[PDB]
């Protein structure tokens, strides 16, 4: 049903349904099954920034992750959104934990997009800046476990009051606005999102990942997307 | 019921509840009766700016209105926001016409709001920019007669097909996001807003007017509020 | 001796140096014989828009030519900068006329480098708009016979009293500050410009042509560049 | 000779030139006898941040200071600065240090101004972010001691290899572009300022203090202005 486009940030890999055996970053056109990914040396308990960039002339939708003092993963996919994706979507951030878990903690996120038109100086732009998520946050709509408030934080998954990701955990955060992608007159259209993680699990075997995602604008968290499925899609088809 | 903060730009002065004899700039807080007024020299025809900025440490609320090649109108006046409004609320542009009527054409509307905080860098906010409207503006809440996509221009109040405005017409557009203009936390918080707008009528006397407003974030049009209420208030008080 | 990456809007083909036998665009590399072009369905005396983009991760020079109410018109280039150019540049307009002349005007130009460091929020960014140009414009440097202050516009080439463009002239216009972009911890580099320009000639033979520009920071007009070199390079090969 | 605005973050208090009896901020117009101040709680070691804030239309120029966990200061003085400042203006930040000493480093800092012109949509804006500094930084006008590039911050007075501030010293730094803050058809202009700061000392008595300036265009450090001058002032008057 839902349309989903995703930068997913893989944390275990599941090898029986395409996953590279190592955590790796990977660009989702409609399915879990990444059309292309690259290998990513994640970093337990430390704090990470996901840049992703688009725009309608080159039609490449291109990722970059790192960590302070260390060497980038970058993945790029040559993808034309406007054969995918609808006029009007929304954006979020979803993540998941299943037998394996982790926390899923969102530290800020920006987002910004520009349609650019024909008419001299004509140009549309949204732009949205989050450093810090309070109890009530308006502005987002949240959906299934996650939570914000916490330490000022966005909690995508659940984490218990000794600060302990719990398993089976599901969650996702949508800004409460539609974004315009695409426009009749529109010589241009491009967005860049950018948002800080921490990623942090007792075991040595964390699961399941993050992810940033475009959808129709009423999509919600499948049935069963808990675990391998990061709250995006119904099935690993 | 609402809670209404605005700048109006009052096209037809009824000295009767209180404008001055001519037409006016003012500065309205929870009522049509401004708490003060600048004279201005409206353009029948011609497109105009208005520019309306606030902050919280200096808690003055000023708005500039102008038209090319002629000097400004300016109004000005000391109100701490945080005491009238709650801590979200929603912004949008009002119109109305009565007996008198007037074309109240919006060609392009921005807004940013931002809330600094005491923790480094922690900086929230929101911008949206519209210098074209289209037939479905979705992220946009048009309220009454307003509607957008005529030459991609936002018509708070009625035309005809040939273009003449109608009386009794009111209509408001506010922005579909709340926005958070106060938080627990922040040291400063501010917001600037700019619209282009042209208002043009075939008689000597152009009514009623077109308001910037600031509301609780679930405002409708009060019954009765076409003419000099500007669609903003229930009554004259 | 200069290294010069531009976007060409070329209005006078010289196939006898490899231009097509038509208006067009095209992205120069260190060459007045373009690596790429694209046609260009140029219009005398209306006013057009020229948006050039690139970043680091794609390494692709892309840029968007229009008109209102006109099909655009389109060219990439695949080049990555950081072998072309030095880590410190600056950033400009040319232009340029020789035996057939045209005004080579510019109502506005706006310019936005970004360097995404890996470093958590650790972001650094110039940004600059002009929508007028004063007599005296301290933050740009005026080469040859460009000029600002006129009807609050640059004027790249030399106009008469009447308005009337001369010929055999050449003249450009750089942002005063240097651009920085390249810096060994960058994650992400990227820029965007855009500049509105009115091209307007008596003759059915308009030339030369504008340019966009990025060069060394000691950049100067070479000798002998007017006419079919645009004020950018020594000779034509 | 130079023409001085100054927001004082002055350490050390020397009552014998009008300083209140305790660390404070405060406005210096063309003096550093403040026109106005505020009790500041400062923390040795601690990062603060700063912001400081203007616009044309109310002409009150006013700054925050605060440290993460704790209450703010604020200062806010009523000035035309069309009345003391030049059209063209450079804006940095200043330190010094005399008989007792601190480290005065900086860690990031940004400023934004706009000219809004009463042409439709005519805006003029300049923009830069600093959230690191390289050894070389072209955009930079260091004087004095000023150094950057060390852990990549702006360091304004000399700190020795062991990390240990030294006495007798000044430094400033400037962006290298002049910025506008005045035009004739200009019906508003503003502009704001925010930076980072680390004052550190292994003293009980830290001095002298940090100041973000405007100044005219080639301002230079007055001789004799270490101490309690702040790099800023020949004298005391
Ligand atoms: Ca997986
Ligand atoms: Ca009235
Ligand atoms: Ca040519
Ligand atoms: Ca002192
Ligand atoms: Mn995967
Ligand atoms: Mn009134
Ligand atoms: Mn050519
Ligand atoms: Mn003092």
């Amino acid at each position: 049903a839902d349309t989903i486009v995703a930068v997913e940030l893989d944390t275990y890999p599941n090898t029986d349904i395409g996953d590279p055996s190592y955590p790796h970053i990977g660009i989702d056109i409609k399915s879990v099954r990444s059309k292309k990914t690259a290998k990513w040396n994640m970093q337990n308990g430390k704090v990470g920034t996901a840049h992703i960039i688009y725009n309608s002339v080159d039609k490449r939708l291109s990722a970059v992750v790192s960590y302070p003092n260390a060497d980038s993963a970058t993945v790029s996919y040559d993808v034309d959104l406007d054969n995918v994706l609808p006029e009007w979507v929304r954006v979020g951030l979803s993540a998941s934990t299943g037998l394996y878990k982790e926390t899923n903690t969102i530290l800020s996120w920006s987002f910004t997009s520009k349609l650019k038109s024909n008419s001299t100086h004509e140009t549309n732009a949204l732009h949205f800046m989050f450093n810090q998520f309070s109890k009530d946050q308006k502005d987002l709509i949240l959906q299934g476990d996650a939570t914000t408030g916490t330490d000022g934080n966005l909690e995508l998954t659940r984490v218990s009051s000794n600060g302990s990701p719990q398993g089976s955990s599901v969650g996702r955060a949508l800004f409460y606005a539609p974004v315009h992608i695409w426009e009749s007159s529109a010589v241009v259209a491009s967005f860049e999102a950018t948002f800080t993680f921490l990623i942090k699990s007792p075991d040595s075997h964390p699961a399941d990942g993050i992810a940033f995602f475009i959808s129709n604008i009423d999509s919600s968290i499948p049935s069963g997307s808990t675990g391998r499925l990061l709250g995006l899609f119904p099935d690993a088809n």
